[PDB]
């Protein structure tokens, strides 16, 4: 088998539909990577930093979870070629009057544990003077956002946008931070090299034959 761990709630990359079924961009791509490569694919959805721990323990073989490729992360993981862009911004409720990172001084800002959002928040904390609240789970972070206990939640643009499209009480009034790495498939550094190659080879074939484009189209994304 090939065991891949993912997030539990990260629409449109992985999420459950109305019949409790796991769907999303990451799900469609990984299933297709497995078919093209003839892998028995065993997906699990424990959560992002849960998936990180399962990967480092060897309980799974790699991760697909909207995971941003970063230079720092490249010291623990090997990544595929990117298959999506990676950008961060502040979600707020619709009725929020905050719009700039300078507004967050002396306020509590959420981030999911182990993520590029938490890293950026940590790197820019002295600059803007917010306090960082951490949650492993996106459900907990956005519950805090809705409850008013955090002034904003940093997360990835496509995920906030998608849920805004679902009519959730969310707005994107802040500038976005573009991260250069994009999203990749990740394995432990020096391990499972051929999973990365298989991912790369299938992804190129999916771009050239147009299956990649069709996956993004399913979820409302113009590529
Ligand atoms: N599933 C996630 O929350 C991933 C968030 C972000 N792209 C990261 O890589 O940390
Ligand atoms: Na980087
Ligand atoms: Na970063």
């Amino acid at each position: 088998t090939v065991k891949i761990a993912s997030d539990s709630s990260y629409a449109p990359f992985e999420f459950q539909n109305g019949q409790k079924k796991w769907v999303g961009i990451d799900v469609d791509i990984m299933q297709e990577v497995a078919k093209i490569n003839d892998w028995k694919l065993e997906m699990s959805y424990p959560g992002f930093d849960a998936a990180l721990q399962n990967l480092k323990a060897g309980q799974v073989d790699g991760i697909i979870a909207g995971m941003t490729i970063t230079d720092e992360r490249k010291e623990t993981f090997d990544f595929s070629n990117p298959y999506y862009t990676s950008a961060l911004t502040i979600a707020t409720t619709k009725d929020s009057k905050l719009s700039d990172y300078s507004d967050l001084k002396g306020k509590a800002v959420g981030a999911k544990n182990g993520t590029a959002a938490q890293t950026w928040l940590q790197e820019n904390q002295k600059k803007y003077g917010y306090t960082i609240k951490t949650y492993s789970d996106g459900v907990h972070m956005f519950a805090a956002l809705s409850s008013g206990n955090i002034a904003g939640a940093m997360d990835d643009v496509p995920v906030i946008s998608y849920a805004m499209k679902q009519g959730q009480d969310l707005a994107m009034n802040f500038p976005s931070i573009s991260l250069p790495g994009g999203y990749g498939f990740a394995v432990m550094k020096g391990k499972n090299s051929t999973l990365v190659d298989g991912f790369n080879k299938a992804l190129a074939e999916m771009k050239s034959n147009g299956d990649y484009d069709k996956i993004l189209k399913k979820y409302g994304i113009t590529a």
